[PDB]
This record gives C-alpha cells, sequence and structure tokens, in this order.
C-alpha cells in the first residue's frame, strides 16, 4: 500500500525512526537553516538509495558517515514538491539502519511557515514565526518521508535571538547560549514518543507563559496571556476526563500556545503544546469545545494515526466523538446531543456546498492528484462523527461504545492505520453483535457521496428553542416584526444563539428589512464571540445589507482562521455591491496573509 500524497520511499522500503534537528531561525533572511539528522531503518535488503519529500528546500549538502554523498532533486510535481533521491554508499539490508545528515535551507515562501513582521504582532517590537505542517507541509521545512504512515521520535536544538523564545511539539530540554557567539539562545527540545512528521511544530516569538494546571502552561504574547489563562482554565479537568475515556495521557506536558490572529485553524494538536486561534478568546470560555477537541487528539490522531490522508476521517471523526463526550461529561448528556445535532447541520451545509454527488463528501476519499488543503472540510469531522454516533446507538449506547473506543486506542497506539484496520477491529471487539453490525450500509457510509444513508437519533431539549425562533424569523411577515424583542433571547445560551443563527443562515437570504429588524431587537453587531459574529455577518451579507460590508471585510482580514475568512471573502464576492472591494482587499492583503490561506482565498475568488 502506498501514500499517494508522498514522493518519498514508502514505509515498506525504509522508515525514519528518529530525527535530530539543529537549526537557527533567521528573521532577516526569513529562513530556517540547519541540519536534519535522520535515523533511517531499511525494510529490505540491498537498499542502495531512498527518496525524501521536499518543497522549495535548498540542499546545502548530504553527509553520511562524516563523508558527503551524491544526492539529486527531481522535477517539481506541483503541490507535492520535488523528490530528493539520496545515494547510499553501503547497501542496507533488513532492519539495518543508517544516519543521514542533510544541511538544508528553507525558502521564505515555505507553505509551512508564516513570518510576521513586528507590526503584524501584538507587541510591535518583535517579529514572530510559526509552522503548520499538516497535512503535507513538513517537507517545506526539511527533507523527510512526509507521510503519516511513518512515525519517529525527534530531538531538537534551535538558535533564536535571545530576546525571543522557541517552542516545539516536544518537552523543553533547556536554554543555553549559542555556540557561534551571536546574540542568540539555542533552545533544546525532546520528543520521546513516535509521531508522524505532520506533528512537528515550531513557534518563535516574544512568548510569555503562565501556568493554569499541573501539566499546563498557556503561552502567548504579553497582552494575550492574561485573557487566555482565564479562557482555558477548564483545561486540566478536560485532560482528566480524556484520560478516563482514552486511557493514560502519555505525552508528559499539555501546554497551550495562543497564536497570532492569522493562524489558519481553530487548533492544531501539536504534541505537548497545542496551538489555538486567538478567536477562541470570547471571554466566557464558551469555545472551550475546541480545547476538548485538541486534548482528545492526544489519543485519536497522535497515538492512533491515519496511515494515509485518505483515511483522515479516523483522526477527526473519533476526536470529535471524544470531544463531545468530554463536553457531555462536563455540561450534561443533553448538551452532548445539542452539539451532535449541530454537527449534522454543519454536515448538511458541507454537502450542499460541494454538491451531494461530489467526491469530497465521501467519508473515505482518494487524494490522488488532490492537494489535501483543497479537499479539507467538515465532512471527515461530521460524517465521521455521525457514523460513530449511529454505531453507538446501534450497539447499545455510549457506555458500551466508549469501551470499544478505549480498546481501539489501546490496540493501535503508536501505530498508523486505515479504515479497514478500524472496521476489522470493530467487528472483532463486537464479535457478539456481528448481526447488528451487518445491518449497517457500510458501502454508503464509507464510500458514497452526500448525506449518510441514515440519521442518528438526537435529544431535542436544548435545540427546540432554536428551531422555534429561527422558524419565526424565516416565516415572519410584516405583522410579526413588531413582536420580536430582546426577551426572545432571554433564556438562550451563547451556544443556542449560534445555533439559532446557523439555522436561520441555512434559509438565507432573508428580506433586508427583516435582518435590519433583527439587529434592531437583538443587537448582534455588538457580540464579539467569533462563531456567532461569523454567522451573523454571513447572514447580513447574503441578505444584501450593505452596512454589513465593512464589518465582514474587517473580520475576514483582522483574523485568518480559514473557517471564518474563506466564507466571508466568498460571500462578499457574491454580493454585487461588495464584489470589487472584496477582490481588492484580498490582493492588498495576500502578501501578509498565511501562505495556504492566501492561496485558498485566491482560488475562492478566482484571482490570478
Ligand atoms: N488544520 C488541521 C486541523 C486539525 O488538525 O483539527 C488539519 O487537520 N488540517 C488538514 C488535515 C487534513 C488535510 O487533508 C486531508 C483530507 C482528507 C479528507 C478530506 C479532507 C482533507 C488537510 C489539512
Ligand atoms: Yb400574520
Ligand atoms: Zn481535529
Amino acid at each position: 500500500i502506498v501514500d499517494t500524497c508522498s514522493l518519498a520511499s514508502p514505509a515498506s522500503v525504509c522508515r525514519t525512526k528518529h530525527l535530530h534537528l539543529r537549526c537557527s531561525v533567521d528573521f532577516t533572511r526569513r529562513t530556517l537553516t540547519g541540519t536534519a539528522a535522520l535515523t533511517v531503518q531499511s525494510q529490505e535488503d540491498n537498499l542502495r538509495s531512498l527518496v525524501l519529500d521536499t518543497k522549495d528546500l535548498t540542499i546545502e549538502k548530504v553527509v553520511i558517515n562524516g563523508q558527503e554523498v551524491k544526492y539529486a532533486l527531481g522535477e517539481r510535481q506541483s503541490y507535492k514538491g520535488s523528490p530528493m533521491e539520496i545515494s547510499l554508499p553501503i547497501a542496507l539490508s533488513k532492519n539495518q539502519e543508517i544516519v543521514i545528515e542533510i544541511s538544508f535551507e528553507t525558502s521564505p515562501k515555505s507553505s509551512a511557515l508564516q513570518w510576521l513582521t513586528p507590526e503584524q504582532t501584538s507587541g510591535k517590537e518583535h517579529p514572530y514565526l510559526f509552522s503548520q505542517c499538516q497535512a503535507i507541509h513538513c517537507r517545506a521545512i526539511l527533507p523527510c518521508q512526509d507521510t503519516p504512515s511513518v512515525k519517529l521520535t525527534y530531538t531538537a536544538e534551535v538558535s533564536v535571538p535571545k530576546e525571543l523564545v522557541a517552542l516545539m511539539s516536544a518537552i523543553r530540554d533547556g536554554e543555553t547560549p549559542d555556540p557561534e557567539d551571536p546574540s542568540r539562545k539555542i533552545y533544546k527540545f525532546i520528543q520521546k514518543v513516535p509521531i508522524p512528521c505532520y506533528l512537528i511544530a515550531l513557534v518563535v516569538g516574544a512568548l510569555e507563559s503562565r501556568q493554569i494546571g499541573p501539566r499546563t502552561l498557556v503561552w502567548s504574547e504579553k497582552e494575550q496571556v492574561e485573557k487566555s489563562a482565564y479562557e482555558f482554565s477548564e483545561t486540566e479537568s478536560m485532560l482528566k476526563i480524556a484520560e478516563d475515556l482514552g486511557g493514560p495521557y502519555v505525552w508528559g506536558q499539555y501546554d497551550l500556545l495562543v497564536l497570532p490572529p492569522s493562524f489558519p485553524y481553530g487548533g492544531m494538536e501539536n504534541p505537548c503544546l497545542t496551538f489555538v486561534t486567538p478567536t477562541l478568546l470570547a471571554g466566557d470560555k464558551s469555545l472551550s469545545n475546541v480545547i476538548a477537541h485538541e486534548i482528545s487528539h492526544s489519543w485519536t490522531g497522535n497515538l492512533v494515526t491515519n496511515k494515509t490522508w485518505d483515511h483522515f476521517w479516523l483522526n477527526e471523526g473519533h476526536t470529535v466523538y471524544l470531544e463531545r463526550h468530554i463536553c457531555g461529561r462536563l455540561f450534561g448528556e443533553k448538551f452532548r446531543h445539542f452539539n451532535a445535532l449541530g454537527g449534522w447541520g454543519e454536515l448538511q451545509n458541507s454537502v450542499k456546498t460541494f454538491g451531494e454527488t461530489h467526491p469530497f463528501t465521501k467519508l473515505v476519499v482518494d487524494l490522488t492528484d488532490i492537494d489535501p488543503d483543497v479537499a479539507y472540510s467538515s465532512v471527515p469531522y461530521e460524517k465521521g462523527f455521525a457514523l460513530l454516533f449511529y454505531l453507538e446507538q446501534l450497539l447499545g449506547g455510549p457506555e458500551i461504545f466508549l469501551g470499544f473506543l478505549k480498546a481501539y486506542v489501546e490496540k493501535f497506539s503508536y501505530k498508523s492505520i486505515t479504515t479497514d484496520d478500524w472496521k476489522d477491529f470493530l467487528y472483532s471487539y463486537f464479535k457478539d453483535k456481528v448481526d447488528v453490525l451487518n445491518q449497517v450500509d457500510w458501502n454508503a457510509w464509507l464510500y458514497s457521496p452526500g448525506l449518510p444513508p441514515i440519521k442518528p437519533n438526537y435529544d431535542m431539549t436544548l435545540t427546540n428553542a432554536c428551531i422555534a425562533l429561527s422558524q419565526r424569523w424565516i416565516t415572519a411577515k410584516e405583522d410579526d416584526l413588531n413582536s420580536f424583542n430582546a426577551t426572545d433571547l432571554k433564556d438562550l445560551s451563547s451556544h443556542q444563539l449560534n445555533e439559532f443563527l446557523a439555522q436561520t443562515l441555512q434559509r438565507a437570504p432573508l428580506p433586508l428589512g427583516h435582518i435590519k429588524r433583527m439587529q434592531e431587537v437583538y443587537n448582534f453587531n455588538a457580540i464579539n464571540n467569533s462563531e456567532i459574529r461569523f454567522r451573523w455577518l454571513r447572514l447580513c451579507i447574503q441578505s444584501k445589507w450593505e452596512d454589513a460590508i465593512p464589518l465582514a471585510l474587517k473580520m475576514a482580514t483582522e483574523q485568518g482562521r480559514m473557517k471564518f475568512t474563506r466564507p466571508l471573502f466568498k460571500d462578499l464576492a457574491a454580493f454585487d455591491k461588495s464584489h470589487d472591494q472584496a477582490v481588492r482587499t484580498y490582493q492588498e492583503h495576500k502578501a501578509s496573509m498565511h501562505p495556504v490561506t492566501a492561496m485558498l482565498v485566491g482560488k475562492d475568488l478566482k484571482v490570478d
């Protein structure tokens, strides 16, 4: 079996067991320079040459056994990058290992990194850097078998300006002055647990920490540290629940790093140090479900890993399932069901957007010649969760299925697996209910496009009030407008307000006068909760409210979480009154945008 997203030699020929990383972070040249010492193990006899993934990497030299060797860079294959075939002096046989030392330089345009000028940061005095390697961007930082089917420990030391701090997806070893006498510190890191390379992460900036748990520090620039330490207080209690569900948390520390507004995702499950968007800082902890989710990846994702990106749903489907149990443990089973039903709604939106026969709406996909960033959506999260939730109900409830979940984590820990490994284990574990398992339409669930063949059962308690109010607005006529009032919101939680807007948004456009009335009675303009403001502005713009144009333009650019930024640029482009300003705003911003985000919005807007 082969990973169609990688150009490297497959795990069935050789495997990287370890990486030693020495490098310094160069803010003036906007480059990472250093050496990548890979311990490779052969899986065959007479292994004379292996191939690594690269993207826009400058190779300075490839040293083996103190001596240089003959390497070659192949032709670029668009988004995949270019294959780097290294020549081995002495032939390897089964399980024989060799260590290879690549001196490399990263391009300023690395799709894995965003370099921020001081003016792009909170503290206007210092620069900032961060990586984001998932899915296949690790090769844009260094030569590697850039596939999730390979796992490896790594050790790292990195030189940065002594006024700054380096952090990695590892335990911090310590800080010492650089060997070449610059004004630089050389920070050290160690990761003892085998991880896929997409989990290698690096941040370099004016970072400042604050402890919020026994195994948790929150890291951010000085001006965010205080609000964050508050927002994520619940973190350790979520960790404890996660361990109960998943088994022991094996990574040692669980730190949190709150990144600059342009971080592309809500969170990245970097081991030991989760990355999160600043858009979670709502000031009432209401978005802590994202934290629960990242915590859950410490088992589903980071311990048991999808073997290729075709089986990405294993990572995310299970993690969303654990996420919603943690929140259910914390706030009640009726809340777990509210969140699950909301997810089905987001799945509905994804299928309608792509189209119900579209290949990206299948649970298991084929990313041959597809850039994984382009296929990314809520489908693997929500169709994967739906399947696990349907199976929970089919097989006798959450207690029974969480037993399966923990056994599943236990069986495949430290491994990389496919949809079949999962399904075959489900059958093994539930060998006493095989006749129940044979009732499920596996082909449709796993391989058919569109909404799943069957919808699970959801408790409606917390959802009913959302439906009542959305339906009143959707069907409102002139003689209804005067009766709407802020008391409508009186008993609705932040989560219900959001779901109200999500439901209303599915029936957009609403009449313009109706949306003006909504602002008039609810004052949604004044809410800064990002999930809620996101959907409110989408509704205003799709309903042709010109006054919402600058609001939407502002949110789309003042932060770069793609979940918010892409749909806003897309709505603004679709609205004739804002189309031109949308396209010009993008073009004026694409230079200081994250590289992947810049590219995706461009394709969205069809610019260039
Ligand atoms: N940004 C993180 C967020 C997180 O970890 O929660 C992330 O997982 N990114 C990501 C993951 C997979 C990708 O490609 C695989 C794929 C397969 C099937 C369908 C769609 C995409 C591309 C990007
Ligand atoms: Yb009426
Ligand atoms: Zn996830």
